């Protein structure tokens, strides 16, 4: 697994209103991983039925997109060996209910439809969702300084 | 399942003693759920044969009472969707040597004689234990100005 | 003077609600000084304008009146060496601009109307809170594992 | 005062080097101010220097503008009542050697020229540096649901 | 089994050089166990070989033995009930790809090759890592003031 | 300054009993301060009442060297520019009810005779204190990752 791999992490309405970005932030930014990209952003409700495109035949697909509109969302791109599923292990089970203690959603909420963030749940998927959420110059190229106290060649 | 579920938690002496009044209640507050009653208490014996009715006939029955009694207690109701089982994963499993780090217990505790905190582990056990610990006027109404954030309802 | 000196804290309806309650018993938790009595409480309106009686005159004493009314309380009686001054010290300037980080005020509010706890301002006020807040059966007595290490001999 | 009075703070080069992206923004979330715009950017040498203009003189100059270009910046817009003033309290002194512990500069840094963030000293220069550093858009307008228990009207 | 029970914990290079030695060693206080030797070492390189004996034939035993050179290694022995085997789930998978969050690991780490600590996996295992990494007379006795609120009698 | 000074820090007996060893060393590394040597230690009563020579004439010194033989101390030496002034600032004021919130002794201690660390109080004092605690082969010489991102040089 190539440590360049990327995925997209959204913090929702409801995290933000809640206070959670800095705690959210932490969680990634303490694993090792790395942040290249960010923005607070208000979308319009078309890019969130993009995004959320492969559910538009869910019962709850309206109240999602209403609930994605109703605040501002912290979108990122966080970089890392096997981040996109290692991100979905810290964001925690998609219905909090079902999370573990120590995950964002088993430390930090309780209900599916106010589950705090979002995680690409694969590598395609993210590169599809971070072309939709972000210029490519909006990403930063860098290098952490310890980067070889993370990662073994 | 209703928002307005509740469960009984209670700090143990042991968790009183080790300074873990603040991290405990911030356990719950972080999760989102609503305090709606709590008190410091030392109650008598007879009230702790009573919540521990059920194991009357243990060995370790009388050793489990005379802990109960040897120091504070932090009696609290917490509400909140599903808080009776969730507020259980929080405080992680009985015996802290099967408890996941990230809850109370494996985060805290050691000994099943010592393992700093109660919850009901049903919703008819907390509505009897809330009962037995709380007169009614003690449990506080009110809303959580981020009450819309945490819940989709 | 002595250790087992005692003041009157409380968490303030914009400290219940805004998540406040883990955090500030954690500043007099870790500071060393001994949680005595503690309720959650939604007092009448004569028990505010008696706490608040050396205010009546002022022009903002009925909206903060009116303000401590209108969430729940979290009212707690800590002991332990100068407590009331160093209580006062802990919760940081009345006016939060007037705050230093690292203080409950200067870490978390703004306003002056908003400054989520209040605490004892002598020892004297202290005994008069004490007892207008809490019956006297409220008040535990016990004796922390640790007072020999907190205190010297 | 103004509650809606904005100041733009930046989390320098060395700050998310360091990992200190979360914690920063933890202490202004805590606070109770609101954040209505942020960015990750690596901006060019020509708008650090325009940023710095009015150091253009100093001995460090030529050090600080390499310094501000040698990594990745966090670009925020916070507001508030008063929070130019007291965002500039949450930083520190711009010597960490003269900052107090409890702020971000005496809990993280220790070299002046190493200092983790930036924060407007007056409203004319943060709406200076607010324009230079964002465009209009990226200013998000919403509402905190806590806001009425974190001002008096 | 018995309280006792000793084990050696090591934090290695890379947890030193992130700055993880406060937080790791708070993971092994907050829980109850008792630190009774630590030195801040860089030991020889026959001392990391034999530790790591029973790896020789491993394709990746001159890079561990290499890398545990690179830096200084914070060394521990910690006390404490069933602490062999609830050290190791304090520290998570071997490999942080399959730890979980809220672990040491799980919360710090990415690369099995640099995994931030050390635990002994058996008592046996502890017991001749003590003896290899510690002087006898670096052990030191004590009888912490919380020992029988940690402990049942 | 030199940003290799270095300075004597020690958590005393108290603050070993009271569990504040990870807290502590957090306070100096998340700062920017090297740890260069560290050790659990129970040392004799003449290294004590060498290390307080100059307070042998006090009323107090007789129970000071008592209370410092009666449990472990962990020393440590921590290397960074003004470390020796810095440190006692992060320390806090000798009496704790002198000290500010956000220090050590301002979060966690009460009395003077129990104020849970000690700190060189001057360069020449750190030399004499560092060779009466650690033999010359105790410190470690390393290079931080983010020694660049901490110093300007
Ligand atoms: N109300 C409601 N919302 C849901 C449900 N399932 C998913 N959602 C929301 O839709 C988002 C996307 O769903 P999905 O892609 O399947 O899960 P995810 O990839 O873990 O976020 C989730 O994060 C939830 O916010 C459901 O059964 N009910
Ligand atoms: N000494 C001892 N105490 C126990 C044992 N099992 C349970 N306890 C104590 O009894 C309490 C109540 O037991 P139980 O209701 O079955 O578990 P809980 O609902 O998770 O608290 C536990 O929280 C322990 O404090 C045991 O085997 N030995
Ligand atoms: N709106 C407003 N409220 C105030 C003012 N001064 C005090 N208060 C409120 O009144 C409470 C009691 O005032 P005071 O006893 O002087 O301050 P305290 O003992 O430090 O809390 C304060 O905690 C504030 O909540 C003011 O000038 N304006
Ligand atoms: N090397 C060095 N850098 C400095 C000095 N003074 C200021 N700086 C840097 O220049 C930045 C801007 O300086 P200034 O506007 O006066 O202070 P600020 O508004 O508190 O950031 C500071 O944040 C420091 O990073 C100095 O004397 N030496
Ligand atoms: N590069 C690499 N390093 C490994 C691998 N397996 C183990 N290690 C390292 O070797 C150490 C000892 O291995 P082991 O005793 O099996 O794991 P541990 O007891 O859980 O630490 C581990 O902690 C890793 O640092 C591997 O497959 N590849
Ligand atoms: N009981 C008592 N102990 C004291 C007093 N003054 C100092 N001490 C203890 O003596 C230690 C050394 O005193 P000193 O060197 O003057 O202050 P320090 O350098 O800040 O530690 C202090 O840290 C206290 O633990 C006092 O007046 N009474
Ligand atoms: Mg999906
Ligand atoms: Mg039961
Ligand atoms: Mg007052
Ligand atoms: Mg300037
Ligand atoms: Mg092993
Ligand atoms: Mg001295």
């Amino acid at each position: 697994s190539m440590s360049n791999e990327q995925t997209f992490i959204a913090i929702k309405p409801d995290g933000v209103q809640r206070g959670l970005i800095g705690p959210i932030i932490s969680r990634f930014e303490n694993r090792g991983f790395k942040l290249v990209a960010m923005k607070l952003v208000s979308p319009p409700q078309s890019q969130l039925e993009q995004h959320y495109a492969d559910l538009s035949d869910k019962p709850f697909f309206k109240g999602l997109v209403s609930y994605m509109l109703s605040g501002p969302i912290c979108a990122m791109v966080w970089e890392g060996r096997d981040v996109v599923k290692t991100g979905r292990t810290i964001l925690g089970a998609t219905n909090p209910l079902a999370s573990a203690p120590g995950t964002i959603r088993g430390d930090f909420a309780i209900d599916v439809g106010r589950n705090v963030c979002h995680g690409s749940d694969s590598v395609e998927n993210a590169k599809k969702e971070i072309a939709l959420w972000f210029k490519p110059e909006e990403l930063i190229s860098w290098k952490s300084a310890t980067f070889d106290w993370v990662y073994e060649k």
